[PDB]
């Protein structure tokens, strides 16, 4: 390949960040880290207040990305979200939450961190202190804006205008916009939320969304009611969406947009159509949910930044189908097409349950489901070539492939699926307003030392020396380079034997090439992806690091507590990561 540069590294197993020839690895920042002047230090004990975690680095980061600072090339913003949190790790008695302090440090943990970054040298570094530093958390005041702001379904007893929201978290992906803000997404919220009734009948769409009366293991709502959905049911309507934050205004006030959707959502993909207007790309990440596609009604102010201040709250929403295509075993391709979500369109309607076009965009879930959208092996993040516009979409994997709803066929082609595969789509005239693309399965994931001549021996540019298990971020690079993030099981044993630790790896899109470039520490994902402008520092996320025990990255102390970390790698001779040397 002209496009990767470093020889591909064998699978890894320790407790370290693995890197090919020539490259080097440093934190940047991890989970606990003070960000302002005299802030309280990180404590190991865990017997760090609520308000220390409010004003330190978030846990579990996750995606993130780079801005450039106006006029200074040794300076640049991140915004990094904070995901979930390790109870383990995250209080001295090592359990669930018991008390409302507690439950006040677990929403401090999630949400956006946005810190100052500086070179000085050759080396990016985290800067205490700045102006820029800001944690938003579960505890956060936020608004609401677009079609759903003000509804009926987003109205509670603590916000009776339906349009001021504490928090953001379960702050999963990312994006970023060419008008200089930050999109961060709320995935799995469903989880924390319960109810002080057991024998809660929820409804519908409460159902579609997963919600239950004991949490998923997160137990807040005994201690803050505005988790038990017995007290305050249409909180749960209130999480969900794409959040926008500005990085360079620390006093702005973030806003979820809710012309974008609710539903489990990884990132947010940002390009534009050949008539101006912005155009995002959104997957629903659980099985068999699906891809989304959201279009501004107004054109892409590139010189003037502000001008585009609410462009993402007028528009109009897509649901994807795709065809079965040809049924090709290796590389399976066909068509697809975007169907409207809009009330009075495609069968939404009072007759299938829809009063207004709030409704649908609450309940997006259901009216993909109307529409007939097809079900999905876990998407999750997306990403545009900056090249040729052509679009990725990691498909995790799905266990319940097959199983009654969940046909194969298309784009999800394996039964109880527990590799994955990453999808591709090529809008129509490489015009991102198209409603038709062509699609194909870039790789299937598989393992070729276990199960060689068989569906899950995977694509063939899969081999055994840079097989891998559920892809999920992805990034490229301004050269090309398509980065691929790894979030599966880790115990390099049964169908999983060889594929190591969670790891990276690069590919060339126009030959499917691929090589594993970085292997991260025991028990953690791989996950948040940037670059510095000029593309010699890489940052990546370790999130987790020994969530099941066995880890002390990265300050490997003895009996030491393990913390998420941000990454940033480079190579010794300074040139771009990636690159030929
Ligand atoms: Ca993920
Ligand atoms: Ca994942
Ligand atoms: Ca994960
Ligand atoms: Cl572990």
């Amino acid at each position: 390949s002209r496009l990767l540069g470093f020889d591909s590294i064998p699978a890894a197993t320790t407790d370290t960040i693995s890197l090919p020839k020539g490259y080097k690895s440093s934190v940047l920042i991890s989970w606990g880290q003070p960000l302002h002047k005299n802030g309280p230090a990180f404590d190991p004990s865990g017997n760090g207040t609520a308000a220390a975690q409010e004003v330190q680095f978030g846990d579990n980061n996750d995606g993130m990305s780079l801005f450039e600072f106006p006029g200074e090339k040794n300076r640049a913003l991140m915004a990094i979200n904070n995901e979930y949190t390790n109870y383990r790790y995250l209080y001295p008695h090592g359990g669930m939450p018991q008390s409302a302090e507690d439950v006040r440090k677990a929403l401090a943990c999630e949400g956006v961190s946005v810190i100052e970054v500086q070179r000085k040298n050759g080396q990016w570094q985290f800067v205490q202190g700045s102006r820029y530093n800001r944690r938003i958390h579960g505890n956060s005041p936020l608004r609401i804006s677009g079609p759903a702001a003000g509804h009926e379904l987003m109205k509670t007893s603590a916000d009776k205008h339906g349009k001021k929201v504490l928090g953001t978290f379960q702050n999963c992906a990312n994006g970023k916009t060419p008008w200089g803000t930050y999109l961060t997404c709320e995935e799995n919220f469903t989880d924390c939320f319960g109810s002080s009734n057991a024998q809660q009948q929820f409804d519908p769409a409460q159902k579609r969304y997963g919600v239950s009366a004991a949490s998923r293991e997160i137990n807040w709502h005994p201690f803050d009611p505005r988790f038990d959905m017995a007290k305050n049911p249409n909180e749960l309507n209130r999480h969900g969406w794409v959040v926008e934050i500005d990085p360079f205004d620390p006093q702005s006030t973030p806003v979820k947009r809710t012309a974008l959707g609710r539903f489990k959502h990884e990132n947010a993909a940002l390009a534009e159509t050949d008539d101006g207007r912005a155009v995002v790309y959104m997957g629903d990440d659980e099985r068999g949910e699906f891809i989304y596609k959201f279009v501004s009604r107004d054109k892409i102010n590139h010189r003037n930044a502000k001008a585009n201040r609410d462009i993402l709250d007028h528009g109009t929403l897509y649901v994807a189908r795709f065809d079965a295509g040809d049924g090709n075993p290796d590389h399976p391709k066909g068509q697809g097409q975007w169907i409207e979500l809009t009330h009075g369109k495609n069968g939404i309607d009072a007759s299938s349950g829809f009063a207004d076009q709030a409704e649908v965009l609450i309940h997006a879930r259901l009216a993909a489901s109307v529409v007939g959208a097809t079900r999905m092996d876990r998407p999750e993040w997306i990403v545009v070539s900056p090249k040729d516009g052509q679009v990725y979409c990691t498909l995790t994997n799905n266990a319940k492939r097959g199983e009654d709803g969940q046909p194969v066929g298309g784009p999800n082609p394996r039964e109880k699926n527990v590799y994955g595969q990453i999808l591709r789509w090529r809008t129509d005239r490489d015009d991102h307003a198209s409603k038709t693309f062509a699609w194909d399965l870039f790789v299937v994931a598989g393992n070729p030392s276990v199960h060689a001549g068989t569906p899950k021996g995977g694509s063939s540019n899969i081999t055994p020396q840079n097989m891998f298990n559920s892809p999920d971020g992805l990034g490229f690079d301004k050269a090309g380079r398509l980065w691929i993030l790894t979030d599966g099981d880790s115990s390099n044993a049964g169908d999983f034997a060889g594929m190591g630790n969670n790891q990276m790896l690069c590919a060339d899109p126009a030959t499917g090439e691929i090589r594993r470039f970085m292997v991260g520490p025991i028990g953690c994902e791989v996950t948040g992806i940037s670059f510095s402008p000029d593309q010699k520092t890489l940052f990546v996320g370790i999130q987790h690091p020994g969530e099941n025990g066995g880890s002390t990255f990265p300050e490997h102390l003895p009996n030491g507590k393990p913390r998420s970390s941000v990454m940033a790698i480079t190579r010794e001779d300074g040139g771009i990561v990636g690159a030929h040397h």
